[PDB]
């Protein structure tokens, strides 16, 4: 809703857009008060509840920035905030583009160089470590919410409008964006940092292949695709889920919805999905193997068997 | 103190020895009351202090067996106990030999197959898991206290005569047999389940190479051997140590003691000379496993237990997951 050339807060001169995505306009400005240095300004919706979550996003970045004084854990750095025409405005460090758009600039299904993915994975885990340390769930990790500097060497985890503290975790199967939504959310089993880990694993595969790992059209389709990888969901797990019903029968069989309407029943699924295959189309192969193995250890259906952050950080794929 | 022939408790015919494990002789018997099924009877030593830890022993085994009904977690199964000529007697499921003896039947520095080692690794971590779930430290894990069945497919962690609760952590620099003793014990830092995981690491290496990992002649030598692997101990950690003064100077430099008359040499930095992969060494399937073992060992052998790999994480490690 803002115009180019507009000066905001008597210092920020808006010279362009990063875009409307998707709950707030983010603009590029130069800051008169600081030698015309570049900033991003996120302008939150004119909106009764959009601003509630904007004030949320403010607090989470404070704690996260307070907790990372030397900024070494790769979360977006918030500078300050103000109000303009009844909009809360957040001022961030300037960052060129998100990984969604770098991936598009790489072309249909191409992916990033394995060097890049390797470096990015380490930065994302450092980010997961900083989050857990603060007892925060980011709860929407994917390429679209990861930003990078102009040189594309440093990434930052951004958009904390979905974030929450670990404790208040509501029981909704629609937490996190679908493609990156972990099985313990869908099923209704209690969850924590592991969902952020699951999401990272989802986007690492996407960073390297250029493809969405689990393009499920619904929660049922998601669980299906997950179990096409790790076989069926563990039984003790299936049972702890407040929504297990919606997805399994008392014989703990998976009820898979189809096309008109169909509802097949499966007692076991049997892994169909070849990660290592997908991670290649046509010493370099060395690392791709490691990455596959890394993806295998973080995409475990039971959160409790999922690789820890420090072990991820310590994994062979990272250590080169 | 027993005679082959001697029947114990009106039911156990003692027919052979496994021996004087250490603090008590252990013999093989058949149980008349059960169609002569095989048992081991452990006879604790007269001493009033020794039978005091025998009660302790009985206690931890009952707890551990109690908390593991299906026996999924690889601790020695106690059947029952009686008394005999004033000795406490523990009756265990019968078990062939320890890993100390199987290692010797393999020959000098030969070690076991990597298949067996990874199988044993999982079983050992499973035992570590039960111990933590019962808030017990074992505190003497090493090949000698790990028994195995006839076919050597299965092992059991045994000899809970050094075990303790986690809460009453006596600051002694001599918990655990020296070669398997973690640096936090020696430095006098506060310690917990981490010391059993360290011990497991040492015996996995020793299980595969046939070699003792840290054959240190003194506590000070052990620290030296451990920093050869990992580098100098973290300052953050050296400070938390009640016995830091024995090993590190005011500047936190390691003081390495040697004989011939005792000389001391100070090292400010100590850079890793120990090459784990090259020790610890056939085909690419195996070789890949051995690299995995080497990666797993490196997480286990972190000088600071705070950084040391957890049990659940160890169980999920690639080396285990096959």
């Amino acid at each position: 809703r803002v115009n180019i050339g507009e000066v905001l807060d008597k210092r920020y001169n808006v010279y362009g857009y990063t875009g409307q995505g998707v709950f707030s306009n983010v603009v590029r400005a130069r800051d008169n008060a600081r030698a015309n240095q570049e900033v991003a300004v996120k302008i939150i919706r004119n909106n009764e509840l959009m601003q509630k979550t904007g004030l949320k996003e403010l607090e989470f970045l404070k704690k996260l920035n307070d907790a990372d004084p030397d900024d070494k854990f790769h979360c977006l750095r918030l500078f300050r905030h103000f109000y303009h025409k009844q909009h809360l405005c957040l001022v961030f460090e300037p960052l060129s583009m998100n990984l969604r758009e770098v991936l598009k600039k790489y072309g249909k299904d191409v992916g990033l160089h394995i060097k890049a993915v390797r470096s990015y994975s380490q930065q994302l885990f450092l980010a997961l470590k900083l989050l857990k340390r603060c007892n925060i769930l980011h709860a929407d990790i994917k390429p679209d919410n990861i930003l990078v500097n102009e040189s594309k060497t440093i990434l930052k985890l951004c958009d904390f409008g979905s974030a929450s503290h670990v404790a208040d975790n509501d029981i909704t199967p629609y937490l996190v964006s679908r493609f990156y939504r972990a099985p313990e959310i869908i099923i209704g089993k209690s969850y924590d940092y592991g969902i952020d880990m699951w999401s990272v694993g989802c986007t690492l595969y996407e960073l390297y292949t250029g493809k969405i790992l689990f393009p499920g059209k619904t929660n049922n389709h998601m669980l299906k695709l997950a179990m096409d990888l790790k076989g069926k969901m563990p039984n003790k797990m299936i049972r702890k889920g407040v929504f297990k019903d919606q997805h399994f029968d008392q014989n703990l069989n998976f009820m898979y919805i189809e096309v008109r309407e169909k509802v097949t029943v499966m007692s076991t699924i049997n892994p169909t999905k070849d990660l290592l295959a997908d991670l290649i189309g046509c010493d370099q192969r060395k690392k791709v193997h490691q990455l596959k193995d890394l993806l295998d250890q973080i995409l475990m259906l039971d959160p409790a068997k999922r690789i820890s952050i420090n072990q991820a950080l310590q994994h062979a794929f990272i250590q080169e």
